């Protein structure tokens, strides 16, 4: 970076020189009228070149050499080390007339060299390197560069980013470090100051603190901060926090600048002499698919649903997971832990923590927080395992959300949430068709499970055709009078049997139609996830149709299951009993067990004595993040 | 693309098959209970494979072969040609019990194959190719692909895109072609229709017409159109227009879909069976730098400014350009042609036209159209020649706009215009510092000129130091009493001479300060344009300071000049006369003429008898577009 500094006719010029720049110096304007040639002297630590029409020659500290004065003959001035109190850094130019070798005038440049660098960890190893040449840019990929910021959604005691205040030093651990490194003499020369600043636009995206006492110096309603200069080699440590996630209209990128400003006069703005810039990207909110290792199983249910709690506890005891049990709240649905909460995470090189998206129906440390229809529930939000589709890899998987057909006039998840998920970018969301379901959640018809002992996975699909095939076989086998819902006393008077199901003509037509809805989804998943029929297992399911021609479960949907590695908690179907075993249970075992999946059926409905299509319990599994670092992905240009 | 179609127990299935897809067919669900094996037959133009657990074998039209019934044994069904009236395309599956070789039941699939493709010129040669496999994406660069749309800002008789109506067939020439190509029998089977559609979001970005009668079928308040199906090989020609340029919040990309919809029942939404998508990018508004060939010179001035008009006409007569003369209007400034109008262009493979940005102070065919401060004027908007900066090429140059320092609280061009220019992307704008000038326009201090006989160019910078050096030389030479403004009778009583200028102490300090403002710009231009001192010439300039400490010209700014290749119209400076020639004129000739630039001084101030810092005339040159195609650029990720 070349910077212009002119000698003044005939007055001396004093200037700060910032290392990493060099000066081009006009000596011609300061020459008195009539002068012919010029000579120069300079001090030890100042390098000077005479540049005549593009050709440069280094000049000695004390030479007698003379050059013709000319607009195209200039100086180039460089310094490789900062000034100290022992420095006298200068260049002095003498001017000569045609007649005689004694100088007729003199112009000089007194310099104070300083190092100024605003530094961040742009190489993404968690430590702040000195002046990374790439620090002003942000690039994706394994070779990518530039610093990362976490949204500080934490709380120690709204969330931590809600204000401009910092209390716990623990908070600073969530924060990215930014260091202003300087070197120079005891003070800046008269008329200079160093100022950190941000744009008005980024002022709601960031906050910056300086440390027993943490001062908030940039952020909401603070766009600049004058920095105190310390001489010698000094470092000022700053901590930077993100205030919000990428979204519609916010890419995730923010910038912080430091400038050396020169005081000109009263009422004149100060001149930026030198500016250094660092860029941060705020880390996206990321979702964890069923293939990732489980950590904690969160469950909600009424206090007296005893079988559910015993059977969930038993399942979890087969694993290394912890069980967290939560009951119902006045402001939350019976399923709220599944529907109102989604466990994601954020990651930076230095730190990461799980982060919960919380969407209450009505209404900690390193667990972060944050017209409507049923499709806005997080039962309607899933994510696939890592996939490759037509050569394009999605190392974090793809987010799936249920919707309706474009021209249908049907329900759709709110634009605000869809925009949020799309803006995270690294999960490249796909819309499925959930609006044929009364509740409208993708988790009603589909799930993913890992295949034990491999790196592969399966898509599990609800299938009505599988159920009808099975029931027709059992009927052919002489089991037509086999009764469903055994043990649910509130269903007993209905006397529902395989015969009674198979003879219901309108129910058959309804379920053929629902199977078309399932198959439409099957095709989208196969296309957008790069799946073949070998990656899919069909689980028998059955639905009843409402007045809107939407489906609700006839018996509990087995596809919505707790996946803990090889161990699966599967909703107990209460299917027809053949030889004192549920034919639905036996059929599901026959599909899954050969692959090394272990099935545990979990009864969440007995406590209610009947099943009308609604489940009153919910579960959500919190998982370890992907090993793959999000910043190593190269998302498509948006 | 694999699509799911199940045989129905035991009822026949009729389906449309779209070429470019294949069907996976479940034969197991339709089998009666107890059946053991199955056999199949199929017609000549239907290819059938039995796929047993991933392994596929082609099956003959009439074989006797039997396979074990099984959920994992399915059919794969493909067709390579559309159906005609002579077609009977079918697959028939027979089912067998354990005992006996006579079929116990049968299920069948009756098919009608059709070709459906929505086609655009994605390869950017101006003709619409058949089903470009890249047509659903848009990529930058010489190897880039996907179709281009023009904003139809034209008018033949607001602009043409302002409504949904089309009159002149000439209009359709501005429009991009989109063709729906189909092939099939006389009619679609019962229960199907073909529908073109767009998102609500894109409905204000596009419009689509179908042709003596042009019907507007998609656009504002029209999101879908049912297409009439014609049998045999048919093509429906559509014309597509852009309604607006890329902007803040609009990337420039729009999508159009066609779907085959299947009617299910009353109150049920129709099922999209097949969807094809094309994407367009709306061409950006591009600015033309002074290096590009001039076409027309537009000029405005009062009717009686005779010298100006004679001298401009004389200049233009040295070239092949046409002169267009415009006078003053009540709603427009004296400079309006320079300040309120900017001539850009747009280009698509098929067509391009110049497009004017019009910003009236108060208030045709293939010339398109479209708190505030002085910085919003287009005197404050320039563009550099093509440059390369640190290896990064800007083949269309970079847009330059004047601003103030970030922390100054000074003036800045309105966010809406800045956002617009940034969104065009291909000119990668740079902000300079213009706010030290009373009027605040970059064109007051800087310009570009080509170097005749080469591919190179020069930056011209106003310089106060150059003026002081020259005046001090002339004074030393005994010319101190040389008078400026000779012939301007309204300046005569001031008796301004070189001596009087040089002895004004406060004026010297003001101009040293203005030279610091110029040099700050010089450094930004050198940095952001990749320029060295060899690419720059300094023109003498002088300013007076106002109460806000901002500059206005002391004598006419020569840097704002008409550039027609080697020929330059330069504002006549009215500088001090030495030997009956203007010393400013002679000095400027001595700089430019050796490079083969021809200088003509143009007097725009004599008609006013004095110069107070304001010029009452304006010029704007309309130029040929770059040879380089904008879509061949690869802009940085935004
Ligand atoms: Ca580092
Ligand atoms: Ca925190
Ligand atoms: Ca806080
Ligand atoms: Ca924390
Ligand atoms: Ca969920
Ligand atoms: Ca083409
Ligand atoms: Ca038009
Ligand atoms: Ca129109
Ligand atoms: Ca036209
Ligand atoms: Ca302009």
């Amino acid at each position: 970076r070349e910077r212009t500094v002119r000698l003044q006719y005939g007055s001396r010029v004093e200037a700060v020189y910032v290392l990493g720049t060099y000066l081009w110096t006009d000596v011609y304007s300061a020459a008195p009228a009539g002068a012919q040639t010029f000579s120069l002297k300079h001090s030890e630590h100042v390098w000077v070149e005479v540049v005549r029409d593009g050709e440069a020659e280094e000049v000695a500290t004390n030479g007698k050499q003379r050059w013709l004065l000319s607009p195209s003959t200039t100086l180039r001035v460089t310094m490789s080390q900062a000034s100290t109190e022992a420095s006298s850094d200068k260049v002095t130019v003498n001017y000569y007339d045609e007649e005689g070798s004694i100088p007729i005038d003199q112009a000089g440049l007194f310099l104070t060299a300083i190092e100024i660098s605003l530094d961040v960890d742009a190489d993404r190893d968690g430590v702040v390197e000195k002046n990374n040449p790439k620090k002003a840019s942000w690039t994706w990929g394994p070779e990518g560069q530039g610093a990362i910021l976490l949204v500080n959604c934490d709380r120690e005691t709204k969330e931590d980013c809600r204000d401009e205040k910092v209390y716990s030093k623990e908070d600073l651990k969530d924060m990215s470090q930014m260091i202003l490194r300087t070197k120079g003499p005891d003070r800046l020369p008269a008329g200079y100051e160093i100022v950190l600043y941000i744009s008005m636009s980024d002022s709601d995206k960031v906050g910056v603190f300086y440390v027993q006492r943490y001062i908030h110096i940039l952020g909401r309603r603070k766009l600049y901060h004058v920095v105190k200069y310390t001489g010698g080699s000094a470092e000022l440590l700053f901590f930077v926090e993100g205030l919000c996630f990428p979204d519609e209209g916010f890419s995730g990128l923010v910038s912080i600048h430091v400038s050396l400003l020169e005081y000109m006069a009263q009422d004149i703005p100060l001149t930026p002499i030198f500016t250094d810039t660092v860029i941060f990207r705020i880390a996206p909110w990321i979702m964890t698919p069923n293939i990732l290792p489980p950590v904690s199983v969160f469950v909600c249910c009424m206090k007296d649903n005893y079988l559910f709690l015993k059977e969930v506890k038993n399942l979890v005891e087969k694993t290394n997971c912890e069980l967290k049990v939560c009951f119902q709240y006045l402001n939350r649905g019976d399923r709220w832990i599944q529907d109102e909460i989604e466990f994601g995470y954020i990651e930076a090189p230095h730190k990461g923590f799980p982060v919960v998206l919380d969407s209450p129906r009505d209404g900690g440390p390193d667990f972060g927080y944050v017209s409507v229809t049923s499709l806005d529930s997080f039962g309607n939000l899933e994510v696939s395992p890592p996939v490759t589709v037509n050569g394009k890899t999605y190392p974090l998987g793809r987010i799936l959300i249920g919707s309706s057909f474009p021209l249908s006039g049907g329900r759709r998840m709110t634009k605000v949430v869809r925009d949020f998920l799309k803006a995270q970018q690294v999960q490249a969301p796909v819309e499925l068709y959930s609006d044929w379901l009364t509740v409208g959640h993708v988790d009603e018809f589909m799930s993913f499970v890992p295949i034990p002992g491999t790196k592969k996975f399966l898509l599990l699909m609800a299938s009505t055709s599988a159920c009808y095939k099975l029931f027709r076989e059992k009927q052919k086998d002489g089991h037509g009078e086999a009764i469903m819902f055994k043990g649910l006393g509130g269903m007993s008077s209905k006397r529902i049997t395989i015969n009674k199901i198979l003879s219901n003509e309108s129910l058959v037509q309804e379920n053929l139609y629902f199977q078309r809805c399932l198959d439409w989804n099957r095709d989208i998943l196969k296309k957008e996830l790069g799946l073949t029929e070998q990656d899919i297992i069909d689980l028998p399911a059955l639905f009843k149709m409402d007045e809107d021609h939407r489906a609700r479960a006839f018996f509990p949907n087995m596809v919505n299951m707790i996946v803990l590695d090889k161990d699966l908690g599967i909703p107990k179907p209460f299917g027809p009993q053949v030889e004192e075993e549920c034919c639905l249970e036996m059929h599901v075992r026959g599909l899954l067990e050969p692959l090394g999946l272990e099935c545990t059926f979990i009864d969440d409905i007995s406590a209610y004595h009947k099943f009308l299509g609604e489940v009153h319990c919910g579960t959500n599994v919190r998982r370890k993040p992907f090993t793959f670092k999000w910043w190593h992905m190269v998302p498509s240009r948006r």
